[PDB]
């Protein structure tokens, strides 16, 4: 699995313009293998074309949280959904608070082609 393909699986959801229910996260985290070896604590999904998110690799260059300079912030807010684990969730019954938002995404890019491999933050 390429880092790029991995990024699409953990972070991308073109299927829908946003989460409708408070249990998007439960379905999505399970169905993308994010709750397989353990319950991943937090995970953001992005509801935009794969082309709109890839285009972020030549938008606003900013400093990554780990110190590298291959991070880029989007000029536009984008539709995102934050999944956060509930303290009353125990593997294997992973449970998640769904949160819908419009924020700028920050991603790290790499490769030829230069594509997103890492989600750094949203602002
Ligand atoms: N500037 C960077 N910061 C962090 N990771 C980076 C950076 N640039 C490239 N990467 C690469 O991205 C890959 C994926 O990182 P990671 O597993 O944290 O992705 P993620 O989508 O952030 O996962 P999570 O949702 O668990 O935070 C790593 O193999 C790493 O080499």
């Amino acid at each position: 699995e390429t880092a790029a393909a991995k990024f699409e699986r953990q972070h991308m959801d073109s299927s829908t313009s946003a989460a409708s229910s408070s249990n998007y996260c439960n379905q999505m985290m399970k169905s993308r293998n994010l709750t397989k070896d353990r319950c991943k604590p937090v995970n953001t999904f992005v509801h935009e074309s794969l082309a709109d998110v890839q285009a972020v690799c030549s938008q606003k260059n900013v400093a990554c949280k780990n110190g590298q300079t291959n991070c880029y912030q989007s000029y536009s807010t984008m539709s995102i959904t934050d999944c956060r684990e509930t303290g009353s969730s125990k593997y294997p019954n992973c449970a998640y608070k769904t949160t819908q938002a419009n924020k700028h995404i920050i991603v790290a890019c790499e490769g030829n082609p230069y594509v997103p491999v890492h989600f750094d933050a949203s602002v």
